[PDB]
């Protein structure tokens, strides 16, 4: 699946890092989300062609997912940091400068973290139902819900519940779950995520309200209203932590906010950009 | 000011209303503010000629306001069911129907009200800091910020006063805060003001959560993160309360959403109405 884009690798300081990009014009960094199975393609491949139609739009696999390198979990530790370090090293290698930057949930922790720690490469954020201010607690307050994605059985009917979690009103077709199911299979990838999850529980997903308010940039923060992954409570708070933050809730939409709405997501973020 | 536009009347069940219109198309009827002389013309100027240029757009003023009847309040009683039937009757006497609705404040409990009470005449409403849950109690405990427009001295610089309580970075112009406050000075809309706010300040303007789920038509809210008088949490209460609204929180915002950021207001609303 997927093979309409063309796969294309890069050496991210020893991370080879698999990305598809298509379009021509600004450079745009799409960071997918951080569940089983998740990559560039999958996430974004709806939108790919709409974002291509106005700028050079670029979907990269984060460290530990996709095609990128699952360093051996005994010797690499799943940190944010490391995610955060990565994608900085990512945009570093590509020449990009001053990027527009969407990240979906851990792939917005990420975004948000390169945003902070390295602000001269990116002009424009937005962070899509990002886990960017879920601590600890949080997760153990949520953990009903983050389980499907959290403790996953590694069974296909495992990755049909993470997608009935992820979305509102959109039915997968087997297609997607079968491409996301046999991803999550591969053993590098398995122990990778293990590692990402186990370390995501015991640390959160967080940045602090101070942190949150320190971002230099134009800041769109979206979010479905029926999210049941990152709450739109916790949406709401990012937009009132972020004073610059543009605030758009999604009604009848889950998580999933690019794949359930992919014109609208595209729209508002295209509009963002400066691009209509 | 404002003769850019045709003055034009109509009888609203023996109310005499004032209202502009402009451009051709599905209607639109845009609903002002309820601060001291408020009218259709000065809260909508800026945003006519853009929404001119894809729907009939039109402005009236509210009962009680700008220069349509003021009846004399030993006789007349100024509750928000008044403004409610004042606006169904302006849009039966108009003989539109299906209309795209956007109310501002009290123009906004109106609206709410009317599409409650005769939601087959509206096929989606806006909601644009919108006072539809401000309850007594709320309006005691922003009773500070609340006392410009609610205690109007009649003085220029009470006018002034008004005016910078509804922005965050807006000067406006000599003749727009002239126009203002010479329009509250004439002694029937001053009484219907006092009698409006004396009114509103007691009951609230103020739907019950329910009230507010139970709206049958597509609704988009709106707000400026830093508006005074309808704060930003309210609003966000809204986009929670009403399951199929749509959220957009607008930065460096005051409560006039459409003269602050008039493009990004138009262009939203329009969206939403299905014309971009
Ligand atoms: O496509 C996906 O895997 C996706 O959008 C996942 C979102 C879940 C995610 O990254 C998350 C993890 C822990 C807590 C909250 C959110
Ligand atoms: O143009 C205006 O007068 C305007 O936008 C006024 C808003 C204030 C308003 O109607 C209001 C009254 C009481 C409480 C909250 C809000």
């Amino acid at each position: 699946m997927f093979e309409q884009f063309e796969s294309k690798f890069i050496d991210c300081d020893g991370i080879r890092t698999h990305y598809i990009e298509m379009g021509e014009g600004d450079p745009l960094v799409l960071v997918h989300g951080g569940g089983a199975g998740a990559d560039g393609r999958s996430n974004f491949a709806d939108n790919f062609p709409i974002f291509a139609r106005h700028m050079r739009v670029i979907a990269y696999d984060m460290v530990g997912f996709g095609q990128t390198d699952a360093p051996d979990p005994a010797g690499f530790a799943y940190t944010q940091a490391a995610r955060t370090d990565h994608l900085i090293s990512f945009i570093k290698a590509l020449g990009l400068s001053k990027i527009c930057l969407i990240g979906n949930a851990m792939g917005g922790t990420t975004a948000c973290g390169a945003a902070l720690k390295a602000p001269e490469l990116i002009d424009r954020l937005v962070l899509m139902g990002a886990a960017v201010n879920i601590s600890p607690d949080d997760m153990v307050a949520n953990r009903d819900d983050l389980a499907a994605v959290m403790s996953y059985d590694g069974s296909e009917e495992g990755m049909r519940k993470i997608i009935a979690a992820l979305t509102h009103s959109y039915q997968p077709t087997d297609d997607i779950v079968h491409y996301r199911h046999e991803a999550s299979l591969r053993p590098t990838t398995t122990a990778a995520y293990k590692a990402t999850m186990g370390w995501a529980k015991q640390n959160g997903l967080y940045y602090s309200p101070e942190q949150l308010a320190s971002l230099t940039m134009p800041v769109l923060v979206l979010g479905g209203k029926n999210d049941v992954m990152v709450p739109v409570r916790k949406v709401i708070d990012q937009i009132l932590a972020i004073p610059q933050a543009i605030g758009h809730v999604f009604p009848n939409c889950g998580h999933w906010v690019m794949i359930e709405y992919p014109e609208e997501f595209c729209t508002q973020t295209l509009h963002f950009f400066g691009k209509l």
